[PDB]
C-alpha cells in the first residue's frame, strides 16, 4: 500500500484565495462569505514596522484604500476591522465558492497542509507540523504572507494557520485565523528568535507504529517501562513529555499492532539511549515526527482483532 | 526560505474526479470535456483478473452497464471505447470545470503530483517521482485505481499518470492517459516485477543546489573533478549516470547558485561514502532524489498557477 | 406503554459462555452440547496474523493445547476441527444448560442482541442491526472476540453472529456460527475497510409506524406514490431499495395504522427532500433504522380493525 | 471501541421471575430465598382500583388465595405480609437459583436495567434512568406489573425498582423492593402527574467523556469556565444543576481522559444554540443523559459479572 507524507486536496482553499493591496504592499487574503482575512501588516510600510501603532495606521486608512482582487474581478470593501494581528475586510459580495469552514487553534505536534500563495495565486501545497516552540518548518518567499494552513474533515475546512513572518533560522511564524500568534512572536521589526525546539514524541511513536505495519520490526524488544521514567529519558534527548491524552490517542495503533503504548516507549527509549547505527526505519535515516497517530491510521487502514 | 516536498495545487484536478461503476467494481475516473477516462480493468470482476480478454469483455457490455457519478448527479454514458489499457466513456455532458489540459508521457526521474481518490472523492495529494524501474513509491488503498498524476504550467494541467495496480513489493504501476503502461507491466494478475531501482543523480544534484539557495553549505567541497569520476562511484552507490543534456538543463542552477557540477558531485561522493553523521541537509540525513531542476526553480522563485 | 430499544434476555446465552485459551491467546467460546465454538484466530499469535495458514497452524496444535474453562471447571478437549473462520472444540462433557438453539444467517437490516463477554464472563447486552455493508455498530474491546449475537423466538436461541474484528471506522465484523464472514472481510491482518453504508429503509418505515402509534403524526400527508419512484429517491438519500417482501413484512403495521405502505413511503420521500425543520420524532432528532417492523409490532401490541 | 446503551446480563434476575395470581389478576413476582415480592395491587380486582383499603383486602385473604408458579411447578404460599406498597409471599421452597442480592433505593439520575416480564416469563431487557420527576420512560404492556429494575456489582444483584403502573403521559411509576414509591405516586387510580422534567447534566457530561474515549472529538470547545455561569445557562436549556460531589465523581475518568471539566459545558451551550449542523456524537444528534460516570467506566473497561 505504501506510506508517504500527504497533504489535503487544496481545491476548497484555492477557491478562497484573493490578493490584497494597501498602498505599495501586496499579500494574500482568505475570502470566506463576505469577509477577507489577511495579516494586519498589509497597512504597514517597512518603516512603519519599526514601532507599529496599528490602531492609528488603520483609522488613517479607508475602505477605498484596500484593493481586493479575486482573479479578474475587483471586490469592493464596505468595511474594515482589526482582530488581534489579523485584518478583516467586509466586501460587496459573498464568495460563492465558500466551503463549510471552521477556525481552530491547533496544538504543538498537530499537522496541517499549507497552500503557499503569491498575489492570491496558489504555488504549492505541503504537509507540516506545528513545532513545540510554535514555529513551522515551511517553504515561504516574499509575498507568501496571508497563505493559510488547514485540515479537511467532512468537506469542512479547519483553518489553523495564517503566515506572517520568517525568523533567523529560516522557520516561520503566524497566527490562527483569529489573529493570535502561535508562540511569543509579534508582527513588528524587533529582535525575535525561535526558542530551542524539541522532537514531537507522540508523532515519533506513531511513525514507529507505521514502521511495524510496513515491515520494519528490528527495533522492537520484549521489555516495557512505566510512564515517568520514559519522560525523564525524553527530556535528556529533547523529546516532548508523553501525556495520558497522547497514550489514549495511540490506542488504535496499539490495538492493530498488538504492541502496548508503554511497550513501544521502551523500544524508543533504547533507540535514543544507545544512539543508532546507519539504519533507515521506513526509508528514513532520522526519526520522522511530522506524522500524527491519526495521519498513520488514515493511511495504514489496518484492522484490530479482539 | 525553507525547502519542502511540494505538490501542485490539486483544485483543477479535484473538479474532474468521478466514480465509475461496472457490475460490483468501482474505481475513479477523470472527466475532461465529454469523456471519462478510467482503467479498463473496471470491466473485470473481483473473481476475474487472472488473464482476461478485454476486447470480448467490453463488446459484451453497452453504455447502460457503466454507472458514472459526479458527486450526487448521474452522468449518462452515450459511448464506450478502449485505447490501450484505458477505457474512454463518452457522456452527454461536458465537465463545466474542465481545465486547460494536455496528455504527456513523462521520463524516468521526472516528478508529478498524485491526487489519491476513493469512490470519486479526492482524499490526498503528494509529490512523486517516476522511479528508474518505471514504478512509483506511492500511498494507495483499495479503491485508489484511476487516481491520476499531473504537472501544471500556466493554466494547463499535464496529466501523465493513471494508477492501475500494486506489485508484490508494495510499489505501484500505471499508464499515461493514452493507456500505455510505464515499464513492462500488464493489467492482469500475474508474476511481474521490476526491481532495477537506482537513485536519480540529476535530482540529487538539484536538491543540493536547493540546499545552497536556502543556506545549507556545510557539505560543500572546494575542489573540482571530471564527469568520468562520478559514473564509477555512482554505480557502486546505485546512482544513475549523468549526461551533457542534464548539465545543459542545470544551466539556471549554475547561474544564481553560481557553483560547479563536479564540485557538488565530490561533496556527494564523500557523504555517500561515509554518512553525514549528525549533520543534516534541508532537515534530512538522506540524499533526496524526487526534485527536478524545474521543481527547485519553481519552489525557490514562487511560480503560481492561474 | 412506551417505545425503547430492548434486547433479548441474555440468560440462555450466559449459560453457554466459556473462556478459550491457546498459548498466550484468550477469547470467548460458545458451549453448545459437547462442542465449543470460537474464532479460529485463537490459535494465532499477532505475528501469525500477518499471513496465517490456519491448516498448518491447527495441525501443529493438540487437544490439550486448548484450555477451556466454564467458571471453575476445566473442560477436557477430545477433538478439534475447523469450519470456515470458526474453530470447533469437542469436549468430554455436554453443557447441561444447553438451550434449544439454531444457527441462522441473518440478512442486512435484521436485528439481534449482543452479549459482550470478556474471559467467558458477560459484561453487557445491547440491541444492534446487521448494517447493509455487513458491519455492526457494536461496543467491543480487546477480549470481546467470541461474543455472540442472537434472537430468541420460542425459548429457542437463534445464534446469528460471532465477533472477530474491529475496522478503522470503529464498526465490527464477524461470522455466522458456521464461520462465514458477513461481508467481504477476512481474519487476516491486512488493509480492510467497510464500504460506504446505507440506511435500512424498511426499518425507518417501521420506526415511522411506531411514531404514529405513540402520538406523533405531523409528517403524514394526503398523497401516495408508486414503488420504483420511491426507490429512485431512496438511492439519492443512501436508503436501501424496498423489495416487495419488505412491503409484505410492513403489512401488519399498515393494517393497525390504516396507512398503506406506499402512503408512508410518500411521507418519507418528502421528509427525505429538504430533511425537515429541526424537531424530534419519537424523541429522536435523526431517523432511527435499527428497529425492524417485527420489533415495532412486538412492542406496540395494537389491534387491526377490519 | 463503540458506545451503546448497554444493559446488565439479566440471567441472575431471569432465574427469580415467577407468576403471582390472586382471583383473576396475574402479574410478576421476584423469588429470592423463600420470599416472593410483588405489587400489593395483585389483591386488587380490575374493577376495585379506584380507592382500595389494602389492610382490609389482605386480612380477608389467606395463603391458598395466592397462586405462585415458577414455570410449570406450583409454589405453596405458607405466609403473606405487606410492607409499604409491596406484598411478600413466604413459600415452602427457597429459589435454588437465588443470586447474591441486595435491596437499594437509587437517586434521581441513576441508571438500572429493567427486565420486562409477562406471565412470569422474561420478554426483554433495557437500560433506564430514574428521571428527575421520579418516573421512568419505559416499555410496558398489560401483564408487566412486578417487572424489576437492577444493577450488578461483582456477583451481587442490587434490586432498585418494581413496576406498579403507567401514568397519563405513558411514563411509569414503581417502588424500591421495600414497597416505597419513587416520587409522590400512590397505587390507587387518582389524578397524579410527573410534570417536573430536566436533562441529567452529570450524565450528559459523562456521555461526552465516552465520546472522547471512542474518537468523536469534533464538538469540543477547549476553553476553561466557572461552575456558576454553566448553572445559569443550563437552567435556560432545562438541565439539572451541578455539584462538587459530581466533579469529585468525574475525577476517575479525568485520569484516563486527561481532559478539563468546564470545556464540555461550553461545547453543550454552543451545541444547544447551534443544532449540531447535522454532525453527530456517538451516532447521535441529541445529548443522551442515561449514562452515569460508572456506566461509562464499566463499558469502556469491560467489567464482567460472575
Amino acid at each position: 500500500s505504501g506510506f508517504r507524507k500527504m497533504a489535503f486536496p487544496s481545491g476548497k482553499v484555492e477557491g478562497c484565495m484573493v490578493q490584497v493591496t494597501c498602498g505599495t504592499t501586496t499579500l494574500n487574503g482568505l475570502w470566506l462569505d463576505d469577509v477577507v482575512y489577511c495579516p494586519r501588516h498589509v497597512i504597514c510600510t517597512s518603516e512603519d514596522m519599526l514601532n507599529p501603532n496599528y490602531e492609528d495606521l488603520l483609522i488613517r486608512k479607508s475602505n477605498h484604500n484596500f484593493l481586493v482582487q479575486a482573479g479578474n474581478v475587483q471586490l469592493r470593501v464596505i468595511g474594515h476591522s482589526m482582530q488581534n494581528c489579523v485584518l478583516k475586510l467586509k466586501v460587496d459580495t459573498a464568495n460563492p465558492k465558500t466551503p463549510k469552514y471552521k477556525f481552530v487553534r491547533i496544538q504543538p505536534g498537530q499537522t496541517f497542509s499549507v497552500l503557499a500563495c503569491y498575489n492570491g495565486s496558489p504555488s504549492g501545497v505541503y504537509q507540516c507540523a506545528m513545532r513545540p516552540n510554535f514555529t513551522i518548518k515551511g517553504s515561504f518567499l516574499n509575498g507568501s504572507c496571508g497563505s493559510v494552513g488547514f485540515n479537511i474533515d467532512y468537506d469542512c475546512v479547519s483553518f489553523c494557520y495564517m503566515h506572517h513572518m520568517e525568523l533567523p533560522t529560516g522557520v516561520h511564524a503566524g497566527t490562527d485565523l483569529e489573529g493570535n500568534f502561535y508562540g511569543p512572536f509579534v508582527d513588528r521589526q524587533t529582535a525575535q528568535a525561535a526558542g530551542t525546539d524539541t522532537t514531537i514524541t507522540v508523532n515519533v511513536l506513531a511513525w514507529l507504529y507505521a514502521a511495524v505495519i510496513n515491515g520494519d520490526r528490528w527495533f522492537l524488544n520484549r521489555f516495557t517501562t512505566t510512564l515517568n521514567d520514559f519522560n525523564l529519558v525524553a527530556m535528556k534527548y529533547n523529546y516532548e513529555p508523553l501525556t495520558q491524552d497522547h497514550v489514549d490517542i495511540l490506542g488504535p495503533l496499539s490495538a492493530q499492532t498488538g504492541i502496548a503504548v508503554l511497550d513501544m516507549c521502551a523500544s524508543l527509549k533504547e533507540l535514543l539511549q544507545n544512539g543508532m547505527n546507519g539504519r533507515t526505519i521506513l526509508g528514513s535515516a532520522l526519526l520522522e515526527d511530522e506524522f500524527t497517530p491519526f495521519d498513520v491510521v488514515r493511511q495504514c487502514s489496518g484492522v484490530t482483532f479482539q
